[PDB]
């Protein structure tokens, strides 16, 4: 089981909504410009906040599967659609015996608010199939995936304009490919956008370039947008920028490895890396390429030659930035006063308890919340869906056009200078620009789309925080920002 | 709350399936082979789909309210699904799942080609105005339609004791105006509709007439009656009805019409008794002017149920647990006719089997409304009332037959005219007569099917197990022969 | 039907009927509302019913056979959707207008309601004179008009089902169905139900050509067999010893004469556009039809002398023209006026007939047999089978088994002494069994429809104390039915 | 735009323009036809372009906030379908007429063609004075009018895309999109493209408020 399977995490998400809804309520009635009495206005605001909170639809399924040995098995599955204020719905599919209707409902609500902070036009959704994937062959997993897709499609729980699922830590790109293939072959055969019914697909099936590193890149951009803001950094007693900064990552998965790599690339020194099985530490620095290569040949980071065996988690290691990148409860009321980092970057869902949040606010520690920082994969999910709607890879028709314009601009500078100083002044691209031009592909535009989203959303969260004088309570600002946006869609629709 | 809201009634339905499935299992393999039979029985048992909804409603005072609702579709072996909608704070997902499964087996015993379904909206209708009940009904219809939980060929809802024909009219009107606007059969998305909206004639008494026909089919079978020590027919028979709603009143009026004497009538507030007989028209008129049957001049008051009154036929016509292990040995009736769902516990069933008391089960006896539901759905598909083009044709053929007999006899040797009863049948011929014949035929065919199933498995007076086995055999064959 | 005064008539008939039902509708309401709110609901619903809900005006191009282009103007009004699909004819005439198409659509709503045909009213008009176009150009106009209606929800088996008119026929209806089924309704299993009046080879129904005439007979028969209404007119029930006169010897007039004569009524006079004939001893319909088929006219008929004021019991205006006005209404000698066509009696003549105790059976009911059979054609196309196809042989065997049972029972009762008692069908029954086809079931459906609607109109007239004002009773009956659909929805 | 003389003006502008292009259009025809048949094609096509192809007149009920019912009269003309969808505003005014809606639809066809906007012209009018109605009643009118247009092919992302007017605004456009996406266009991924002039929170575009003024400058 994960932190996302924990019933206490579901109560947390509900509490974050309740806190945010009570803060926006008073300001929403003032901004209502409708020709109603003040009593009608408050009823409308409270009424809409009451509609937003619960999941609109939950589908429970029972479907048969014939095992490879010939015996039959009844599979139990569910999918919750929290909100339709934005269609289609969006959300992953978990294959786990630890799934429940309450999990699927809470994670669907979390997805609604996460999409709203990063301006992704989808309501939240979440599915769960109550099976342990380790107990099934690839053929049986395909049968389960294809039949589950069929039952969701017949009831409006999968479709390019209805609900677009995605993979999870328990599911992958091959299962997403089977979902799209089943939908396009049967229910969505007459739909030109049938392959946009699901994201996380392989590149050969309509997948998007830049999906594997989307979350890690989003964690970097999120830290970057706050670490370059001198107003927030002066409050933490630090200088802006990644230079002369130290960081520690708890969880060396795909998000842990990618964050570690991009922070290192910008001058930040990794002093410690934590894993499910022990931790490593080096105050002089840990190279991400050397550590990734070690883990790929030994299965673990334990025994890394250029680091010491640190006992337990690295949450209390002396660093500037702490990055919880694993889906588990890590920061609690007992270890929050022992945290030595000034910035806590949540690169996973729910690593900090509400009691730890309170301690961090008292200690002037900035927590960049999961609702914002863990939205990179969600942002590139949106771009994959758009790519399938577009029916073309990003930049396909404009890369060569841009390249010729760049050369024409450099030639114009060269000719103008030769004319001004008389007669050669060669104006050529740098080694880095030439490499960008030669290797120009879809991933560069997806990375750009993600960087712009994390930057625009960081400023939105900073503005929402300064409006309600929340200071370093970025989590409440992100929830208030999400609830304000969802409220306005319902209010202006009638 | 009702007996249909009780969690113990859900366990009962599950137990009836488990009992029936273990009995058919051995005979199904005869007709790797045991894996297919057990596998299909494992697929049949749980509900395939359950939809949970949360939808807003603006009250008449201006305030908003979030309404919680659900709809379960137990089976799609037959499409569309079919099942009522309950408006009650006592509804639950487990209720809606168990009642959907009950509807799959009930439809199968009466050869109604629908999978089972059931909906529930967690509200107390007494706390809402008619305008608010319309808002709830129309929004619930919209949310079901968008997810495949209402449609002429997908899922056809119906009313309940908590809902009526006005709500069904709103469902059909909302569906035909929005989601099903392009569907020629949009008005077939729901049954229990008023006549002005595509409803069928003969829907009001459908359940009551089904109870009468169900009883009549066993009461006129001398093989079953000799085992109970009785003569066939309703003549010289006595009966008692527990629950004087619409089913109890109709069943009382129909048995009386055929010679059976009503010795006792039970109600939620006390009961009345007269060994010489109670007239149904006199009792109905008394209740319509006083609100209760208490104080009826031609009967004596009794504080308690009539379940232990000396009679031949006992008719539990109210949806509540009445026959339990404590009062089952005190029952003096030889036939127990279940006019409501779940009035007898499994422990009482066992006592009745030991005492040679025949229990006509609810799965069969309470399927008259479900049968005429099928006919209303067919009427909306047909887009014409039953008999509209053939009544006059039949009348002319009958007159031509009588004229042929008259002419042949006058040639050989004489007015040949219809009887007063036949003339009245011809003159008053309307849709209700075809619906009544269709219901009587269904009840008669299903009774013989249940009798043959009971004789095939040597079940004797265990008609409930026979009805469940009959239903499971039919549902199994659809899955098995489809692949 | 092109006359603006006829549109004002239909509007006036609605206004008269709506004011009569208004008081009884509030009293019959069982809703949880105040009395002032219940009155607002009744007037509000009557205000919704009166005007046409939708009117579509079209402009579409046509390439003439000479190569030149022409812009054709057309319209279709759907008066009501309380019952879907809509139903109504298509007129090809330069005299069509939006007001015509709106008034005739409203008339069709009330006509469908009195005979329990579940369709809202509709009417289309294409502003062209069909005599100025070739068959190829008429096909082009028909197919393009069908396309423009289909794209806007003005034709479809479950949306709007058009029909022919006096200006249009079965070939045009066939082109409508063929255009719809080949393009917009290609994926519809019921595409051929998008229009009625089709030829038999295209899904048409048997019994369509004589539908109006059979309905005119059945409408008369249902009031003539009612002793209560006949005692008020000083007559005995039944067609025996009854005399009748028919004004207009077309398909309706001839058929009405043919069926009335078959039941004992004696035709004393027949009127035509060119003169009239008269014989108090009787005129044979078969002899008169054969004479007209070989001479083009009824003038010079040997068994008659060379008819609204003729002494008879039943007067049947069967031609679409103003015949009964305030000037000749006091000279009418008939006790029953059977309107076999639209608008033969003015409102002033209706008043005179009510004062003189003359029963006028209204066109809204009596001239609705064609509409009744149109519903059956639409049903036939939905059924995808002809009526009786699977049951004629079954019924025949049951009839023989019944006669055999009577024969065996009598031979058993009277013994061998006496002999065989053959029980065989009459010559008429044998002919019915041998020639059993769809038209016999369509004729049954029509007779039952007229019978049931006659009793409904009688009950409405008794409910509102209208007496012999059957026109107001038919309009009130139609408005009550349309109101109840809106109110209970 | 309510003035009958303005409608005659638009008709006169078309007649003037059509007579000028007529002579040059026959020369540019490269089809294998006779010169007389070439002129028949040009004049024939100009005769098709001039009138509105479709005009829908509606009568729909509305329950006022006081409980009383009111029958609302409305219309929508689609001048041309040479480019689909059609495009055009909705006016809420007691001064609207079928002739207004037809002339302004034709004006929109030619306006879209000069700015290479691929839409045919369209125009709607609802015969009501918005000042006499509450916001709740204006929402009821807007949602019911949307329903009646959608059922007859007079609103849809690929059929006819309405817009606001000086008498209507972004809240009404939001109600149109919400009604269409909830009922008739529920299965359409592009349901929110059924109308323009929407608020930003409902799919509106940035730069819409200053669009006419900027175009006047440009
Ligand atoms: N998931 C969402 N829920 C609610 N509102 C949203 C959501 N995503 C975006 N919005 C808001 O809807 C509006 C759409 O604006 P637009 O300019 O089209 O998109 P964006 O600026 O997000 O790229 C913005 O105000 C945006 O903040
Ligand atoms: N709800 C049901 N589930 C399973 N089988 C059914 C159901 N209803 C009917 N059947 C069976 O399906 C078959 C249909 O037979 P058919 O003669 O067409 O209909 P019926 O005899 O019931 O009028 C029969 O064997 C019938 O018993
Ligand atoms: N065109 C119509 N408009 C309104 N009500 C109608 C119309 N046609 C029929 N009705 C009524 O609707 C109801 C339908 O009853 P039903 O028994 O299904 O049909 P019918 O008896 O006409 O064959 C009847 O009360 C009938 O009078
Ligand atoms: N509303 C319209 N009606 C007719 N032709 C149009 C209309 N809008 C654009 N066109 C023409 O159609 C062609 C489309 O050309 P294209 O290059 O695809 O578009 P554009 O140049 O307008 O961006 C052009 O010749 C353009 O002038």
């Amino acid at each position: 089981a994960d932190r996302e399977d924990d019933p206490n995490f579901f109560k947390m998400v509900e509490g974050f909504f309740d806190r945010g809804a009570s803060i926006v309520e008073d300001k929403l009635v003032e901004d209502l410009k409708t020709r109603e009495t003040e009593e009608q206005k408050r009823n409308r605001v409270r009424g809409i906040l009451r509609i937003i909170k619960p999941c609109n639809h939950v589908l429970s399924l029972s479907f048969p599967i014939r095992r490879d040995d010939g015996s039959w098995e009844v599979i139990e599955g569910y999918r919750a659609q929290h909100s339709q204020h934005r269609t289609p719905c969006k959300g992953g599919i978990r294959y786990s015996t630890d799934v429940s209707v309450d999990e699927v409902k809470a994670l669907a609500s979390l997805m609604t608010y996460k999409c709203a902070v990063v301006d992704v036009p989808f309501g939240g959704a979440k599915a769960g199939v109550k099976i342990n994937p380790k107990n099934y062959t690839d053929n049986e997993l395909e049968k389960i995936t294809r039949r589950f897709t069929m039952e969701l499609a017949k009831k409006g729980f999968i479709g390019p304009g209805v609900d677009v699922p995605a993979p999870d830590m328990s599911t992958g790109e091959r299962e997403m490919s089977w979902i799209a293939d089943t939908y396009a072959s049967t229910i969505g055969h007459y739909d030109i956008n049938a392959h946009a019914c699901v994201t996380g697909k392989p590149i050969s099936q309509g997948g998007i370039h830049g999906r594997i590193s989307a979350t890690g890149r989003g964690v970097f951009h999120g830290i970057e947008n706050f670490i370059n803001e001198a107003s927030y950094m002066s409050i933490l007693g630090m200088t802006p920028g990644f230079g002369d900064k130290t960081f520690a990552v708890q969880g060396f998965g795909n998000v842990g490895l990618h964050s570690m790599r991009y922070l290192h690339r910008f001058g930040a020194k990794c002093v410690a890396v934590g894993e499910s099985d022990g931790s490593i530490w080096n105050p002089d620095g840990i190279d991400p390429k050397e550590l990734e290569d070690f883990k790929l040949q030994h299965g673990t980071i334990l025994g890394f030659p250029k680091a010491k065996i640190y006992e337990g988690s690295i949450l209390e290691v002396d660093c500037d930035i702490l990055i919880p990148a694993a889906s588990e409860k890590q920061l609690t009321k007992s270890n929050a006063p022992r945290v030595k980092a000034k910035i806590i970057a949540e690169g996973a869902n729910g690593p900090t308890t509400p009691e730890a949040d309170k301690i961090f606010l008292e200690r002037n520690i900035m927590v960049i919340p999961d609702l914002y920082l863990n939205a990179g994969g969600v942002t590139v999910s949106y771009f994959e869906w758009l790519k399938n709607l577009n029916h073309v890879s990003y930049g396909r028709l404009t890369f060569k056009y841009e390249r010729d314009s760049n050369y024409h601009l450099l030639m114009s500078v060269q000719e103008s200078l030769e004319r001004k100083f008389g007669k050669t002044i060669p104006i050529v691209p740098t080694a880095e620009f030439q490499d960008r031009i030669s290797g120009a592909s879809e991933k560069d535009i997806v990375h750009s789309g993600l960087a712009y989203t994390m930057e625009r959303s960081a400023r939105q969260i900073m503005r929402t925080a300064m409006k309600y004088n929340l200071g370093l309570d970025l989590r409440t600002a992100a929830y208030v920002n999400a609830i304000e946006k969802v409220f306005r869609v319902y209010n202006e629709a009638g």
